[PDB]
């Protein structure tokens, strides 16, 4: 029905959850990549819940984009793209940032995931 409730559901590669949610949320593209709208999905659902004030989101937006640019930089680097993992790598550099509060973004993203189907 909502998200988590629907990617817990179909890993029961536990690792794929993470990425399953982050592609219902928009945050991540079906394919692994994250691109401008994928910056802008997320960037946009942290300030509506006001994870972050409106007045950082050039900066915001500035640390998904080298998080993006760093992920994929690695995977080359192994000989590979983006995957599973490249989705979970993507939020723990995005949630190095000192802009976040790790308490407030789970939350948020708790929310938001409830306003979801399926």
């Amino acid at each position: 029905e909502t998200p988590s409730q629907k990617c817990e559901e179909k890993y029961k590669r536990k690792a794929c959850i993470h990425h399953c949610k982050y592609q219902y949320y928009g945050f991540i593209d079906v394919n692994y990549n994250i691109a401008q709208p994928e910056i802008r999905k997320f960037s946009n659902v942290l300030m509506d819940y006001g994870v972050v004030d409106r007045s950082k989101k050039r900066e915001l937006k500035k640390v998904m984009h080298d998080c993006a640019k760093k992920i994929k930089k690695e995977a080359r680097t192994g000989d590979h793209w983006l995957n599973c993992r490249t989705s979970i790598d993507y939020y723990r550099c995005v949630l190095t940032s000192k802009l976040i509060g790790p308490q407030r973004f789970d939350k948020a993203i708790q929310d938001y995931d409830k306003t979801i189907s399926v």
